[PDB]
């Protein structure tokens, strides 16, 4: 060591300690190559692929040589506060994609982002415009509820009824109404969530990420998420319920005026993720769809469905949620859309419930950007063409990658408890080791760093690159492009017997370094 | 009539501002639009992504930088792997900061995607310190309590009991217990100036004063106080305001006290060297120093927010150095990406930074090895040759400044005052909501006057300016290191124009 540093110090310590220490020094399709002792490089097989932004790879040569080309006829990267069509152009199309895959003829608009923590926020931002729009219109009936009462009970023909008044003369009990009502309205709303959510890691995002040590440190800064259990549904209804908040008004019938609750809308939206990244990889199920279906129904507020990871393509169709049933009404993509090499994301928002003001308060320097505009349409032209087939491969490739894992679980079900996900984004489940045999692993077990050190053993020995999931690195990621070889998924069927074999056998000479 | 997928809004706006334009092709100063005949107009900018593009659009040396990268197979997407170019560009920073402070100190960096993400990962890395903090208080108030415990048992002591309007022993400590966990778990604050500007994601937004952007959001996040930057002899008070403390007990030989103790409210301060939602006015030195004493007295971080006014702008790399500001942490984004991808960093001193921070939090796309590259490519621009491109934004700072000072002493009915320094500059508009003309009137009275002057310079005199400030009560002036005096002039005749139209009250000229 010795010697000033100045990032990464912490995090390079421990990827070296996991076997993961490599700099990748070029990429392409598949393949990241890393340079040996000795100075030349070795392939590396990429399974992990920028977390599922690579669906048609690294550094793809048709995304390549479309952005060199916009390089070169001077696209406008910088033109804020004018006239930028091609924003226009990409939601036409993720509309007509939409359409397409759900039946159903509804209209989104777009506003452009630079992640999808960004994405995300402001889809976060736009639900509580909704909210506070909801709440004015009902502290506007509650003001006329309490003038109407009012004038009832000093004209003559109402008196109050006193039993009501636990819940808090005329005046004083209006006045205790609306201290009671104003405190009640600057409460921070609620965000609804599932475990294992993984929504990005901002500070309002992070709050809807579970992840414990990720986010605890954070709670006091930003709106608490609810985080739901999404494997039994039936006990989520009374954990919102427990939610309820109320506030005052006071209410007359004939001779009786009566204070009383109503309903006050906490819960600013619901997020859901098609397949749960931060849970290993599982698909909502559809009794859990309609759990959350009827969540919104019910709360009034709108189902945000995150295909940040899901959305271009990677679950054999270009939205997850269309495929699996979720109906949602903002949708959130990012990722795969800056085609592997720049950086955009974006928010739909449903026609019906846009609020214009939003086009105007929200903004961002680097978002609609014209360079990763263009990227955009490229990506969009790329997964549609040919009447769609590239779905169908993604299927193809999916099902083919799926039942190799299935065969490598069937034979090492000591250590694999399951293959979780579909399409081209799959995880195998790795059973617990905290109470293995070898001290070594076991020890690594005990910190949640197994999954890591299994991908190390991986890389060192397959040479495939491998990144764990999950919140205590308990699964395998598996998410490569689409042009990933049958040779390729052999020799990855060949590196996962070796690795579970050496786990079956608690060899932690070999597995820890 | 017909089916509209995005921008409708914002495009009517525009509109009917004189602004609605599609720009095909830019370069340097420059951006084309097409007239009705189909031709490249040539338009120059002076707003230049707000401030972005020190090195024009579309650099040459950075746009062959580019496609080198892209050419040579750069590993975008290499997530949790050695990324040495994340270091060396944070050596480099390092250097710099030395350079211009005289300040031997040492910064971790931080990488993200937008000036608001990098000043969220200092929000972040602020609370992470005042829970180190509030952790090691409540530590010295349980040892204080255990020992008031077994003196006020063992003999020695006696409660006194004048203390007790603040909340026998046991009641009295489950109490301040419940007090002190309900104090524990308050929003921190943040510290602002007034017209800040600091992005405007669900975290950010809340530090940013403008009032139809963040006030619908109030009920999100933490929320920010916005000291008064011209009058700073005030901030002291409504600091002090905020206050809270927690409760312990006192041991003093016999007596035994109820007594309070100080907690760290707030999380952080911010500032921008330059002031961009405030018309860029410059922190001035009375402010600085009243910034340094209440980071000196509260103990928490001085954020430094340097994603305008750095990378050169100011004719430093910081403008912080500049103007003599010390914060803790400092971020950067804009010009960083070069004119053509997205970056930005917040960098955290190396005795303040807590090494959870480093795998606690990550992104997708930051740190990507093609914003990394070009990112060294550009600091490389900007200290090259013996720090020279420095020497010229002073120089073309000073000429355009010393235009627009000259436009102003022949305007000063319509102009109040030029702001900003090096080429980070803006002219004050005069209030115009009193103005005769009605359809002026209308528009300064909506907040709109800036964006309407903005529409005539573009349709009568080919340039694109743009507004700033909270009504567009302000005009920005923020062009490239290569902006030309035939261009500054072409300026002067341009807003001599304008004002004289404004003076004249020409609503029919002005207002389409
Ligand atoms: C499903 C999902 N949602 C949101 C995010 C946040 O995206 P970003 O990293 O671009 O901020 C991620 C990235 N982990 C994600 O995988
Ligand atoms: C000083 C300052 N800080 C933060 C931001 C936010 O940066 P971005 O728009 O890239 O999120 C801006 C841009 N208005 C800024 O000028």
């Amino acid at each position: 060591s010795g010697e000033p540093v100045y990032a990464d110090a912490v995090l390079n310590g421990w990827l070296t300690s996991m076997g993961l220490g490599v700099e990748y020094v070029r990429a392409e399709g598949n393949t990241v190559y890393y340079l040996d002792d000795e100075g030349r490089e070795v392939p590396v097989l990429d399974h992990a692929c920028g977390f599922g932004s690579l669906i048609f790879g690294h550094n793809h040569p048709e995304i390549i040589a479309h952005a060199k080309a916009a390089l070169d006829a001077g696209t406008v990267v910088h033109a804020q506060l004018s006239r930028q069509p091609r924003a226009n152009q990409i939601s036409r199309i993720l509309n007509d994609i939409m359409r397409r895959e759900t039946g159903r003829d509804d209209r989104y608009n777009a506003i452009f982002a630079n992640s999808g923590a960004e994405a995300n926020e402001i889809c976060m931002k736009h639900a509580e415009l909704e909210r506070q729009e909801r709440i004015t219109a009902l502290f506007a009936e509650i003001d006329a509820e309490l003038d109407t009462a009012r004038e009832a009970l000093t004209t003559g023909t109402a008196t109050l009824d006193t039993a009501s008044l636990p819940l808090v003369d005329v005046d004083g009990v209006i006045a205790d109404i609306h201290r009671h009502n104003d405190e009640r309205r600057a409460e921070r709303p609620l965000f609804l969530t599932l475990d294992g959510s993984f929504h990005g890691k901002l500070v309002g995002s992070i709050q809807l990420t579970q992840n414990e040590p990720w986010r605890t440190p954070f709670t006091a800064l930003s709106s608490p998420a609810r985080f739901l259990p999404a494997d039994e549904p039936e006990l989520i209804g009374k954990i919102v319920e427990d939610e309820r908040r109320s506030v005052l008004t006071l209410s007359l019938d004939k001779d009786t005026v009566r204070v009383v609750e109503r309903d006050f809308p906490v819960v600013a939206a619901i997020f859901v993720e098609p397949v749960r990244g931060g849970s290993g990889m599982k698909t909502v199920t559809p009794e859990l769809a309609e759990e959350l279906h009827r969540l919104r129904d019910t709360l009034g507020c709108p189902l945000v469905v995150d295909e940040v990871q899901t959305g271009i393509g990677r679950t054999g169709a270009f939205f997850g949620s269309a495929l699996l049933g979720i109906r949602g009404d903002y949708y959130t993509l990012a990722k795969a859309i800056g085609g592997g090499i720049v950086k955009n994301s974006v928010a739909l928002i449903r026609q019906d419930r846009f609020l214009p003001a939003m086009e105007v308060i929200h903004s961002s320097t680097f978002a609609k950007d014209g360079l990763s505009a263009s990227i955009a349409l490229k990506v969009l032209e790329m997964v549609e063409a040919d009447g769609g087939r590239v779905y169908q491969r993604v299927r193809e490739r999916g099902q083919r990658l799926e039942a190799m894992l299935e065969s490598v679980r069937a034979d090492h079900s000591d250590v694999v408890s399951a293959v979780w996900g579909t399409g081209l984004m799959l995880a195998l489940e790795l059973r617990d080791q905290s109470n293995a045999t070898s001290q070594a692993i076991r020890e690594k077990a005990a910190h949640g760093f197994l999954g890591y050190v299994l991908a190390g053993f991986l890389l060192r020995e397959h040479h495939i690159r491998v990144l764990p999931a999950g919140p205590r690195s308990g699964f395998l990621r598996f998410s490569p492009s689409l042009y990933i070889t049958d040779e390729e998924i052999d020799r990855t069927e060949t590196a996962l017997r070796s690795l579970f074999t050496a786990l079956r056998d608690q060899d932690g000479d070999r597995l820890v370094l």
